[PDB]
RNA sequence: AAUAAAAUAUUACUUUGGAUAGUUUAGUUUCCUGGGCGAUGAAGAACGCAAUGAAUUGCGAUAAGUGAUAGGAACAAUAAAAUGUGAAUAUCCAAAAUUUGAAUGCUUGAAAGUAUACUAAGGUAUAUAUGAUAUUCAAUAUCCA
């Protein structure tokens, strides 16, 4: 599966993916929304912080039902949620991406979250047995999840 | 009044999905030549057989093949062994051809079985109906001593 985009300097850049992982995909649509930006040490931080639910993850697009929660203050958004799982799926790609820039020879501390997207995956189906002779569909929402790690810099064009 | 988080709109890239284009060892129809099955056991069914096979294909206790005749150097997924002193391959031929099935000694459900005769095992034959011939008979049915 190809990436959505290619960094500016292939040589001051690194990539990480999953395809088809088992994991949410509105969940972690929203957890990389929050992790977009920020420097890698950060993000780190960030999602450690989300699996003791101590930083909010806010659901600003897929907040049907999602209860309100006192750290969704400041985000204009009301509703929040801690997602565990997507965040482990995605600490797991941005270890990955950081031993792929110190294989190339980047400062790892100047790197930041420069891209990362979040796709859809083919879905798996399951059965659930409803009333009246009935069976519907247990379907996963898989994902896959894109990161490039780019360094920063000042820029000014005269 | 204000923010653009959600919402909306366009383009590029990616994704879910498999339309479109190109293609075809598959079909459909018409015509030509035959229309060549079986008690010498058919069609159908079952089971079994490959160095590593489950299906499918081929084959039948001589098993993905035997002989003969043509044929002339391969097979392969891997390893063997054989091979111009003849490998693949082909066949209206020869041998061989498990259990059934019209199924036919008797029984048969998913049944394992079993009788007699001929030639301990193994192999043959023994259903019903029917034509011809031979042989043994039955009925005073007609004569008849």
């Amino acid at each position: 599966v190809k990436y959505c985009a290619k960094p500016v300097n292939v040589a001051k850049a690194a990539q990480a993916r999953g395809d088809n992982l088992k994991v949410h995909f509105k969940n972690t649509y929203e957890t990389a929304d929050a992790i977009r930006g920020m420097k890698v040490a950060r993000a780190q931080e960030f999602l450690k912080n989300v699996i003791i639910k101590k930083e909010i993850v806010p659901f600003r697009k897929h907040n049907g039902g999602v209860g309100r929660k006192a750290q969704c203050k400041g985000l204009n958004c009301a509703f929040g949620r801690w997602p565990v799982k997507s965040a482990q799926f995605i600490l797991k790609l941005l270890k990955n991406a950081v031993d792929n820039a110190k294989a190339k020879g980047l400062n790892t501390a100047l790197l930041t979250v420069s891209h990362i997207a979040v796709q859809e995956a083919r879905s798996s189906r399951r059965r659930l047995y409803r009333a009246h002779g009935s069976i519907n569909s247990f379907s996963s929402s898989p994902c896959h999840i894109e990161l490039i790690l780019t360094e920063k810099e000042k820029k000014v064009a005269k």
